[PDB]
């Protein structure tokens, strides 16, 4: 019979997983260090304006909130995502200015902050902290809005955009339960490691993380077998990946670009909560074309790894796409 690869996938998962905030004191302390720095820095920033400093409530975001986090490859960075809800009315402030408050509060913290379009990012050895900045729903008419725009942006691109990070997190947590949900999370992690191994450490692959998470929300399906007599359950991560990758490939659509006078294959993945935006929208057509090609190569490898006699060969085919922490037994 063909060599199975489930034990190797579970070993691979053990190597790449990074514990979520609730189980990771190091991440909680690094998060809280950035949060304490912003409180102190705001004291100083606003004593300088004759105004009382604003208060904020933080909340966990991203993969370390959703338990979909992976360890970076050597040289890569961890990504601590957090939301802060300032006690301010959105109609009374420009979003970029509010993010300036936060950046200035984190001037002399670590490697200094940086105002990015959707967050303030502070850099420290081996990780960065992505602070998404929101206005208070109570003071802003009932809705939760994130500060969009950077110092580069014109008036068209400075806005307070409706956002539902807790509804998104709830949907990821609630789609499945128990060991079904564990396999869902494993497969998200496997594809994040594939991202880090086969796409560059620049931001062209920056939307892959959230994109693959939202893709899995729409399209992942469990693969397990239940013995009709013993009721014993075994999971098949290789097959779950094969079905999911094939479904992603099925949803690419050839999309004409009038500027370039050609089509590019594009995968649109809507966020399942507000603002329902295509989380892959920033990827260029040429990057989409490369993404599709690499997903197809991954799919071909997943199929090859089903049909090898030797476990070494099945695992080698997988490690060509998942990298050198995918275990490959000797022949
Ligand atoms: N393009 C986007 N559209 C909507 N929400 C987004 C988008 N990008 C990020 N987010 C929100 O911000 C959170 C943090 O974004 P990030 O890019 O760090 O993804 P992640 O889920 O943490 O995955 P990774 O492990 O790759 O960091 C996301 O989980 C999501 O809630
Ligand atoms: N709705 C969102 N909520 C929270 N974080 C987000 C959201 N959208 C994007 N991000 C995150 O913020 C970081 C950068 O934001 P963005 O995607 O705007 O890139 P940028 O380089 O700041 O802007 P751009 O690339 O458009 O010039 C990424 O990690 C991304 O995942
Ligand atoms: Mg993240
Ligand atoms: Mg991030």
């Amino acid at each position: 019979m063909m060599a199975p690869v489930q034990k190797q996938f579970r070993e691979f998962h053990d190597r790449i997983k990074l514990a979520q905030y609730d189980e990771n004191q190091t991440l909680r302390d690094e998060r809280d260090a950035v949060l304490t720095a912003v409180r102190e820095g705001l004291k100083k920033v606003f004593a300088d304006r004759g105004e009382a400093a604003p208060t904020f409530t933080p909340f966990n975001q991203g993969s370390y909130a959703m338990n979909t986090g992976v360890k970076p490859l050597e040289g890569g960075e961890y990504d601590i995502d957090v939301g802060i809800i300032l006690n301010i009315a959105k109609d009374d402030h420009d979003p970029v200015e509010v993010k300036k408050w936060i950046r200035d509060a984190l001037k002399d913290y670590g490697n200094g902050a940086e105002i990015r379009r959707s967050c303030v990012t502070v850099f420290k050895p081996g990780y960065h902290v992505d602070l998404a900045v929101y206005a208070d729903p109570e003071l802003s008419g009932g809705t939760l809005c994130i500060a969009k725009g950077k110092e580069n942006s014109g008036d068209e691109h400075r806005l307070w955009q409706i956002s539902d990070p807790q509804g998104f997190q709830d949907r990821i947590a609630s789609k499945l339960s128990g060991d079904d949900a564990a396999q869902f999370r494993r497969c998200i992690r496997y594809l994040k490691r594939w991202r880090d191994f086969r796409f560059s450490s620049d931001g062209n692959a920056a939307p892959l993380g959230i994109g693959l998470t939202a893709a899995a929300y729409w399209w992942f399906q469990v693969s397990k077998r239940t013995d009709p007599v013993s009721q014993n359950v075994t999971y098949d991560d290789r097959d779950a990946l094969e079905q999911f990758v094939q479904t992603m490939l099925d949803n690419f659509h050839d999309t004409w670009d009038s500027k370039d006078q050609r089509s590019y294959p594009r995968l649109t993945v809507e966020l399942p909560v507000q603002p329902y935006n295509d989380v892959f929208e920033k990827m260029t057509g040429m990057q989409m074309e490369s993404f599709k090609s690499k997903l197809q190569a991954l799919l071909n490898a997943l199929k090859t790894a089903k049909s090898r006699l030797e476990l070494h060969d099945a695992c080698k085919a997988l490690a060509d796409h998942f990298g050198s922490e995918f275990p490959v037994p000797e022949k």
